[PDB]
């Protein structure tokens, strides 16, 4: 870690702290991310794996130093994450095309993980980077499940629970591929739209404001709902509103798209790969995005 020069703290999540540091060595700008925790075996594993989970729309993973009983992974840098660039583009909005673009290149990303079965798991504006060439790139994943205990909240921490998927907030451990696609969809409305489309600040307030939107969950639409594990025959039953206000003024084509990302059952809901070929993306495009750093 001597070989590393930290400039300034960009960012801290459940799995460490990151700092955009220069690699005394090279000249390297990069990102320096210390793992919260010495490590355990299985950690080391399946970082290792991360290693060789390479593509255009992952932040790349340059190195895991494990020494002196700590690990730190070094990554590239990139300037701006989306929730910065949403917030800097509010008065105006993100351009439909840009939108598009990113829901695209995020789809591929997530088409490759998928592919490769690893889950993001927790997609939020927060872990997606931007360049200044139009690129978007998934970060802080893969270390879940690795280290063998529990999940428990760090110090200070207050976890985003906007972009979770229902099946998640039902209790199910061992949900799917689905969920990145739920997170996904979630990301989009915000982008299009200038909001966040389920902003709750505990689970069931995040629940609740899911279904109000979408409709109570029954076994009609999600066969199987009704035996999650926190599933209650309680839950208010709010009929589905009418989608023409989830994400006004978006044409049909987006509109169709994210009713599919936001299908309740995750075996109805669309995968990245089906994504990918939908009518919404036949006039793609990859432009610049307008960037103060
Ligand atoms: N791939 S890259 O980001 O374009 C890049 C840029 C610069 C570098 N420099 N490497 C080195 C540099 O300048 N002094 C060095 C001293 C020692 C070593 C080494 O391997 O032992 C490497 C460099 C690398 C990649
Ligand atoms: N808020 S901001 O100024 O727009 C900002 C935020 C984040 C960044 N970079 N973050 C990262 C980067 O460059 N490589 C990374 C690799 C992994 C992680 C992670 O969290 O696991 C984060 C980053 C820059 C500016």
């Amino acid at each position: 870690m001597e070989n590393f020069q930290k400039v300034e703290k960009i960012g801290e999540g459940t799995y460490g702290v990151v700092y955009k540091a220069r690699n005394k060595l090279t000249g390297e700008v990069v990102a320096l991310k210390k793992i919260r925790l010495g490590v355990p075996s299985t950690a080391i594993r399946e970082i290792s794996l991360l290693k060789e989970l390479n593509h255009p729309n992952i932040v790349k993973l340059l190195d895991v130093i494990h020494t002196e009983n700590k690990l730190y992974l070094v990554f590239e840098f990139l300037h701006q994450d989306l929730k910065k660039f949403m917030d800097a583009s509010a008065l105006t909005g993100i351009p439909l095309p840009l939108i598009k673009s990113y829901l695209f290149q995020l789809l591929q990303g997530l088409a490759f993980c998928h592919s490769h079965r690893v889950l993001h798991r927790d997609l939020k504006p927060q872990n997606l980077l931007i360049n200044t060439e139009g690129a978007i790139k998934l970060a802080d994943f893969g270390l879940a499940r690795a280290f063998g205990v529990p999940v428990r909240t760090y110090t200070h921490e207050v976890v985003t629970l906007w972009y979770r998927a229902p099946e998640i907030l039902l209790g199910c451990k061992y949900y799917s591929t689905a969920v990145d696609i739920w997170s996904l969809g979630c990301i989009f409305a915000e982008m299009v739209t200038r909001r966040a489309l389920f902003p709750g600040d505990s689970e069931i307030d995040q629940l609740f404001r899911i279904f109000r939107t979408l409709g109570t969950p029954d076994e009609v639409v999600w066969p199987g709902v009704t035996s999650m594990p926190d599933y209650k025959p309680s839950f208010p039953k709010w009929a589905r509103q009418d989608f023409s206000k989830v994400v006004p003024p978006l044409d049909e084509d987006g509109r169709s798209l994210l009713s599919q990302m936001l299908h309740y059952d995750p075996n109805k809901r669309i995968s990245a790969k089906a994504a990918l070929a939908h009518p919404f993306f036949q006039d793609v495009t990859k432009p610049v995005p307008h960037l103060r750093l």
